[PDB]
């Protein structure tokens, strides 16, 4: 016969590149196991000539590719990269247009939880630990986001099509940042004061309003009130079941509406700016004030010590 070969480059982070020789006659997935190019399966493909110098993902099959796929990406999930190639070949084909100076998306494939997530990132400190997702939010900020939105899909298990919730979605993020400083102390009544640290220390679950929070809130035989004593951090999450809540110019940073039923429904995005803008993908409009079914509010802070 004849015996044809090809120059490719293998990766894990798309930084570090691995030349190979390839013999066209045989699958990727025969030389390399799988596959994939810019997202794409090419496992059961035969090298073509315009394959040549490109650069494919691969497994972290041996030490070389497990060092630099846990430097990278911080997970030895075994089907991360899978996850992730898989999820990029659907989110490069996604639209994220500039709303209001952010970057959103497009709807398509019940995507409107990672819209109001990733447009809730673009208005809270927040540094990324893992270089993967530092590389991919700075490329997500300047428009470029399917990386982004490829990642935050493997790292929370999630594939394309699946409606996710926005705050399971923000507390795995927040696992993967910088959020050590950061430090709640609460009292109860019936005296017992506790210490949350890092992501417990900015969540908190059962009421939207901060100010509430401040003067204290009803909970679990008859009842009891807590209050915040102190908080350190740079924003705080409130969320609480979905409900009617009334949202006001200046008194927030931005929140996010949940309509419909479990497991079959659509977010929409507030943030409050010179007024209130409603980001629903692509979709934008405006209003004074915003009544409907708000599940999460983000608010600004530094410093706060109770006058309690
Ligand atoms: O119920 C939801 N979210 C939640 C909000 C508040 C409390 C919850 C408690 C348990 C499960 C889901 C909750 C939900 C359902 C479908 C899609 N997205 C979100
Ligand atoms: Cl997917
Ligand atoms: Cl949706
Ligand atoms: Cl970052
Ligand atoms: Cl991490
Ligand atoms: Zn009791």
């Amino acid at each position: 016969a004849e015996v044809r070969t090809i120059k490719v480059f293998t990766t894990v982070d798309n930084i570090n590149l691995h030349t190979q020789v390839v013999d066209m006659s045989m699958t990727y997935g025969q030389q390399f196991g799988p596959t994939y190019l810019d997202g794409a399966d090419v496992t059961k493909i035969k090298p073509h000539n315009s394959h040549e110098g490109k650069t494919f993902y691969v497994l972290p099959n041996d030490d070389t590719l497990r060092v630099e796929a846990f430097e990278y990406y911080h997970t030895t999930d075994p089907s991360f990269l899978g996850r992730y190639m898989s999820a990029l070949n659907h989110t490069k084909k996604w639209k994220y247009p500039q709303v209001n100076g952010l970057t959103s998306i497009k709807w398509a494939d019940n995507n409107s939880y990672l819209a109001t997530a990733l447009l809730t990132l673009q208005q809270i400190e927040l540094k990324f630990n893992p270089p993967a997702l530092q590389d991919a939010y700075y490329r997500a900020r300047a428009g470029e986001a399917a990386n982004f939105c490829a990642l935050i899909l493997a790292y929370c298990n999630k594939t394309v099509g699946e409606l996710g919730d926005v705050r399971e979605t923000m507390s795995y993020l927040f696992q993967h940042a910088n959020l050590d400083s950061c430090k709640r102390v609460l009292n109860v009544v019936c005296q017992q004061q506790t210490t949350l640290k890092g992501v417990e220390a900015v969540m908190y679950m059962g009421t939207l309003s901060y100010e509430q929070f401040k003067k204290g809130v009803q909970i679990p035989g008859k009842q009891a009130t807590k209050y915040l004593v102190q908080q350190e951090s740079p924003f705080v999450m409130m969320s609480a079941p979905p409900a009617q809540y009334e949202l006001k110019h200046g008194t927030f940073t931005c929140a996010s509406e949940y309509t419909g039923n479990y497991q079959c429904g659509h977010y929409k995005h507030i943030t409050s700016k010179e007024t209130l803008y409603c980001i629903d993908g692509a979709l934008l409009t405006k209003s004074s004030e915003y009544k409907g079914p708000i599940t999460d509010v983000f608010y600004k802070e530094n410093s706060y010590t109770t006058t309690i």
